[PDB]
């Protein structure tokens, strides 16, 4: 096996250690876990919260023992981690290897000379995250895959396969294939580069051989282009990926092989036509996500980042901007494979703090973009956010430096920046990049147009209490290709501006925003509560239930794209309205509460096109449990999320409740973690129970190793115990 996943049966100590890296050191009875890991998200021992009295890192410290076969002596032998949060030291067996400071940038250790063959090994990991951390979470620990290489001294370079397609049309696509070999031995020869492009049925629909001749250094470079002949070309609607299939070949005998997947599709940025996606027009719907997953910390399950982007492609979003930092691979390839754009970003600040920027900008530029190169769903680089001091000649040249970088890796797609207080003496600091990101700055898309007709710009931060404004910005002007919520999903560090809650839930802005993206009517009921939901978008809350205020007028707002609509409380109509240019899609009532159904219905041209309806939850009757997805895969690996909710007799979430949940698992599998959505609770993440807030909480389940059906039970006062099946 070339490359296996390496994150079964470690071993865990948080806190320093003396002889942390030894084999001689006693680890029997350090804590047995299997990665991805996150620390910061277990409660902060001696208490039951993840929270201070707001997280904390500090030092914690894995091993491993792991046998190599005798077979593979001769071979080269690696561990890749996809990343460490942070300042990670590793050993095998006792001796240093390196060490690893950003930690959010993947690396790739060659242990062939610490291994031994035939034998158990050990490597050890010291971990050390001693930063502020305030604006967003972070996590710590190897909270990212890792993977176990072997292969031959004469090898595919890890990363140095670099597919492009220069030609893509619906005729015909012309696929470059360009390698970087690694010839360990500076061994002399003559090897066969066979490259293969499989359909996504594994079908072969071109192949083409180049006989090399291995050039005496250490690295020998090779290339060469492919044609697919009626190209399914790659795009938001129809994500259609093949695989490139690379062999290394020597008498008849396969000396490596890679496997890349890639989506064919052309990609053109202008002033005037926007961003064309397989040369047609259109506007990136887009958000903002940073790389928490909330109640599993900064743990990147595959299944984790597959749904977060599932959600948001259900939502509308067709791009995300990942600030402000590289992802997990998973969530890259979750992307390419579900049809959604993505900026990819290396760095939030440079120099203002941090310490270490100048040293290593380079190695962990190069990794996010070797890395990521290849993914269709990456369309822009971003080197970086909100950089302070931008206009002095000193930060232009950094940011030069760094475009300049990027493009000795990559030329096929622009370089940005999410750039905020625009002067017109910003433009020394914009002119090297392709594509400007304005944070917060709609006021001068025109403007800056006026001054350089060139320059193309997209709101690479926007304010969800402004969304229409700002996105009337994009529909009026080829030269902004769109905009991206901050955020499109709540985090850590809180937060409580998303799109989405932490729990992965439309909130109320995200209805708004429907109405300003969807080709399909739309009209969605809020309500201001009469009370403030905390001690940035209103506060509104979508349930009917203000026990107390019987007779006294709340606030209810329809958020619509419709012409005209009417809004009733218990079949009474409260008026019909018209949806103006200056409602900025949201039309308003006074309504004097009574318990029961309000009901807006919409009109487009005269002509009813859709009822929505709000209705008053009566008491809590039952716990309902509903699974995202009821089968998975007992790889010890794959989540199954459970949405528990308080409901009436007719299944109505109640939001007024608010109940302790406890919950138990029967079967091969664990709890991985707890959550709601309440952004000021500081429950623990990791226990066994949990609060619901505004009547619902979220479970994770993990699979275990063995097949067989898993039992998730739920206990609150008053009510039935409540049960699911998972296989």
């Amino acid at each position: 096996l070339r490359e296996q996943s390496f994150d079964e049966a470690w071993l865990f100590h948080r806190g320093d250690i003396a002889e942390g890296e030894k084999q001689s050191l006693d680890d029997s009875q350090w804590r047995q876990i299997n990665l991805p890991h996150d620390w910061s998200i277990e409660d902060i021992p001696g208490t039951n919260s993840p929270f201070t009295a707001f997280t904390v890192g500090g030092t914690g410290w894995y091993r491993k023992h792991f046998y190599i076969d005798a077979a593979e002596k001769g071979k080269c032998i690696a561990v890749s981690f996809d990343g460490i949060y942070m300042n990670a030291d590793i050993w095998v067996n006792d001796r240093h290897v390196a060490n690893h400071v950003y930690g959010y940038t993947a690396f790739e250790l060659d242990i062939t000379d610490y291994v031994r063959f035939g034998a158990e090994n050990l490597i050890a990991v010291r971990v050390k995250n001693e930063g502020m951390n305030c604006r967003w979470y972070t996590g710590s620990g190897i909270y990212r895959h890792t993977f176990l290489k072997i292969t031959n001294p004469l090898h595919f370079e890890t990363w140095g396969t670099f597919v492009t397609t220069p030609v893509a049309t619906a005729d015909k696509a012309e696929v470059h294939v360009q390698s970087v070999l690694a010839n360990t031995e500076k061994v002399t020869g003559k090897v066969i580069l066979e490259t293969r492009i499989v359909d996504k049925n594994n079908h072969t629909v071109a192949r083409k051989e180049q006989l090399v001749t291995l050039d005496n250094k250490e690295k020998t470079e090779v290339g060469h282009a492919l044609e697919v002949l009626a190209p399914q070309l790659w795009s938001i609607d129809n994500p259609y990926l093949y695989q490139v299939v690379n062999r290394l070949l020597q008498d008849d005998k396969v000396i490596d092989e890679e496997y890349i997947s890639i989506g064919i599709r052309n990609i053109a940025f202008s002033a005037e036509n926007g961003f064309q996606l397989n040369g047609k027009s259109m506007k990136l719907k887009g958000g903002c996500i940073h790389h928490d997953n909330g109640l599993l910390g900064a743990k990147a399950f595959d299944r984790a980042e597959e749904r977060k982007i599932e959600l948001l492609k259900a939502a509308g979003f067709n791009a995300l901007r990942l600030s402000h930092n590289p992802p997990s691979i998973a969530l890259l390839n979750a992307c390419d494979r579900l049809g959604m754009l993505v900026i990819d970003e290396a760095f939030d600040m440079w120099r203002y703090g941090a310490q270490y920027f100048d040293k290593l900008w380079k190695e962990d530029l190069h990794s996010m973009v070797a890395r990521d190169r290849n993914h269709p769903s990456v369309i822009m680089w971003s080197i970086g956010n909100e950089i302070k001091n931008k206009e002095t000649a000193e930060i232009v040249d950094i940011c030069r430096e760094l475009t300049g970088f990027v493009k000795t890796l990559d030329t096929t797609r622009p370089v940005t920046a999410g750039v905020n207080s625009i002067v017109d003496a910003t433009d020394d600091f914009l002119a090297p990049l392709d594509v400007c990101g304005y944070n917060y700055c709609l006021n001068r898309y025109e403007s800056d147009a006026k001054r350089h007709p060139d320059r193309i710009i997209y709101a690479s931060e926007s304010y969800a209490s402004q969304a229409y404004d700002y996105w009337k910005g994009v529909e009026d002007h080829s030269w902004v290709i769109g905009d991206f919520i901050w955020t499109a999903f709540d985090y850590i560090g809180h937060a409580n501006c998303g799109d989405l809650n932490l729990s992965g839930e439309r909130r109320p802005q995200s209805y708004l925003r429907e109405t300003l993206w969807s080709d399909a009517p739309v009209s969605h009921i809020v309500v201001t509560p009469p009370v403030p939901s905390f001690p940035d978008f209103p506060d509104v809350v979508d349930h009917w239930n203000f026990p107390g205020y019987e007779g006294k007028k709340m606030t209810v707002s329809v958020y619509s794209n419709c012409e005209q609509v009417e809004l009733f409380l218990n079949g009474e109509s409260l008026g019909k309205q018209e949806n103006t240019a200056d409602k900025k899609n949201t039309l308003v009532w006074e309504v004097p509460y009574a318990h029961g159904i309000l009901k807006a219905v919409s009109y487009n041209k005269g002509g009813e096109v859709g009822t929505a309806t709000l209705e008053s939850a009566g008491k809590v009757e039952k716990i309902r449990l509903s699974a995202d997805r009821t089968e998975i895969v007992a790889d010890g690996n794959d989540l199954s999320y459970i949405t528990l909710e308080l409901v009436d007799s007719k299944g109505i979430r109640n939001q007024l409740a608010e109940e302790l949940v406890a919950f138990s698992i029967e079967g091969d599998a664990t709890i991985e973690g707890v959550g709601n959505a309440n952004p000021m609770s500081i429950e623990s993440f990791v226990a066994n129970s949990r609060k619901t807030w505004r009547g619902s909480n979220l479970l994770v389940v993990r699979s275990g190793k063995s097949s067989g059906r898993i039992i998730v039970t739920a206990k609150v006062k008053a009510l039935p115990v409540a049960s699911i099946t998972i296989t």
